[PDB]
């Protein structure tokens, strides 16, 4: 199952940054703050 990695909130960074979806784990790996499960 998918979802966010590190700290839920290591993920909310990457979605309200820029690497939401530019960045590796910080889209997979923190997808659960930008939905990308």
């Amino acid at each position: 199952v998918c979802r966010d990695w590190f700290k839920e909130t290591a993920c909310r960074h990457a979605k309200s940054l820029g690497n939401c979806r530019t960045s590796q784990k910080y889209r997979a790996n923190c997808a659960k703050t930008c939905e990308l499960c």
